[PDB]
């Protein structure tokens, strides 16, 4: 039922660096996760241009932000292309090995952590604020899977039992105890407005 | 031998807006074309992770900048994934219709033209400096094609007779007469350094 995998060495390094480096500008995590969602939504849109049946799993193309103070979770949901089992195992469809190298050579030459997205490993910025991340995904060519990691060198993949989602990806951020500001409506709004105001898909901030 | 196609209405509008709007910060075109090249290079890299034979058409992953003062051309060459005939016809593999809408709603709300890349139509920024653009491309699943457009509502596609390129995409910018500064070594260097210093693939600026 549950497979456990080792992160590649470069990715494990990246995650340990995100977790342990003092860096106050943590809010960028949300920009990078919304930007990944927008990329994935572009992808199914593009595909549907030539094969409309691709959207039979769902025609609405949107991003939802869902805070939950009781579980201490912030979830980013999109109806993008989703990920197959293989994509999830391949560092979530990232070029994470070569991107991590290029990120850390960039950091050697004066970049800061907010430029992570430029190396195609912006996902891992989730670890600025989360002690654990759970990704639920469904791609048209595969079944629903759950990926999970509390970092520490390893992740899991299983088939996901819960609510079918039709098509796309849900990132559930189990927030660090001192990072609950990212569950507040006003804070989320500020951040979206500041860093993601022109995203071309509607972003709905859910209330509690 | 040569097929002629109409741009979609939204794209034709976009191109006319790029061509006719007064906007002094034209240099951004190069950032956006390098960023497209980096995306395409990421794509073949990703694909090769699971199928190494994808790189039989060429293992080197790089971007070349080639100025030619005699032809008044600036060419951006990459060894990325390339484009199939169908991608080229579909506005160069862009979501150009929905992206153009989102770009122009963004411009209504205070964005400037330099944010074009955020709507996935950054290619068309070529028209800030070029009176004509020629794209030569080769994808592993298809033959070599040449796309061309001087804007004006139409583009052409033909099979390309010339030098085989193995795999990737070449953008040839036939520069406007008053935009020859983008053929000068010092200028290209300044622009790459300013806007593309952390791209993760080597960028080679050719001399004349
Ligand atoms: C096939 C593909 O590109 N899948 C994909 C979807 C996706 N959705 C997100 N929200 S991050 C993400 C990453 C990948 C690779
Ligand atoms: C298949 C695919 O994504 N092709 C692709 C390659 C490409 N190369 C560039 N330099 S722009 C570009 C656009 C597309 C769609």
């Amino acid at each position: 039922e549950v497979e456990t995998f080792a992160f590649q060495a470069e990715i494990a390094q990246l995650m340990s660096l995100i977790i342990n480096t003092f860096y106050s500008n943590k809010e960028i995590f949300l920009r990078e996760l919304i930007s990944n969602s927008s990329d994935a939504l572009d992808k199914i849109r593009y595909e549907s241009l030539t094969d409309p049946s691709k959207l039979d799993s769902g025609k609405e193309l949107h991003i939802n932000l869902i805070p939950n103070k009781q579980d201490r979770t912030l979830t980013i949901v999109d109806t993008g292309i989703g990920m197959t089992k293989a994509d999830l195992i391949n560092n979530l469809g990232t070029i994470a090995k070569s991107g991590t190298k290029a990120f850390m050579e960039a950091l050697q030459a004066g970049a800061d952590i907010s430029m992570i997205g430029q190396f195609g490993v912006g996902f891992y910025s989730a670890y600025l604020v989360a002690e654990k991340v759970t990704v639920i995904t469904k791609h048209n060519d595969d079944e629903q899977y759950a990926w999970e990691s509390s970092a520490g060198g390893s992740f899991t993949v299983r088939t996901d039992t819960g609510e079918p989602m039709g098509r796309g990806t849900k990132v559930i951020l189990h927030l660090k105890e001192d990072q609950t500001e990212y569950l507040e409506e006003r804070r989320i709004k500020e951040i979206v407005k500041k860093h993601s105001q022109f995203i071309g898909y509607p972003i709905t901030l859910f209330v509690e």
